[PDB]
């Protein structure tokens, strides 16, 4: 059996500073609304806190706006189940991420926000290759995403659009 949750040890601190999203993407479209989603955003730097909680910065695309997203992910003692409590996340999960080389995780917030989960797998691949997208097709993509989204690694190396 090849796991099948968030790792158990799955510790934020272990995925810190590099994320590169292959793909972000939604149960359904209401967590992925509107033509660049407010949960689809490819992260760009984590900040873990000292310790405590992992506090990762991301670039949103905003039909001509760099919006940026906050991620403050806290599970109780933090390992990886977070509530980020900004832009209707309270609760995210991370069932991979440098465990296996890539990381799948969605946000959503409890409310009736389980038609809100949307994850997201951040690469650091062998390669900041379509490795997290073959492992989507399982990993995020594993799942029959009713929005689903995905780019290349070669714009990866770049923040944004500039």
């Amino acid at each position: 059996a090849y796991v099948t949750q968030t790792m158990k040890g799955l510790d934020i601190q272990k995925v810190a500073g590099t994320w590169y999203s292959l793909a972000m993407a939604a149960s359904d479209i209401s967590l992925l609304d509107a033509q660049s989603a407010p949960l689809r955003v490819y992260v760009e730097e984590l900040k873990p806190t000292p310790e405590g909680d992992l506090e990762i910065l991301l670039q949103k695309w905003e039909n001509d706006e760099c919006a940026q997203k906050k991620i403050i992910a806290e599970k109780t003692k933090i390992p990886a189940v977070f509530k980020i409590d900004a832009l209707n996340e309270n609760k995210v999960l991370v069932l991979d991420t440098d465990y296996k080389k890539y990381l799948l995780f969605c946000m959503e917030n409890s409310a009736e926000p389980e038609q809100s989960l949307v994850c997201q797998c951040l690469v650091r691949t062998p390669e900041v290759d379509d490795e997290a997208l073959e492992k989507f097709d399982k990993a995020l993509k594993a799942l029959p995403m009713h929005i689903r989204l995905s780019f290349n690694p070669t714009q990866l190396e770049e923040q944004c659009h500039i």
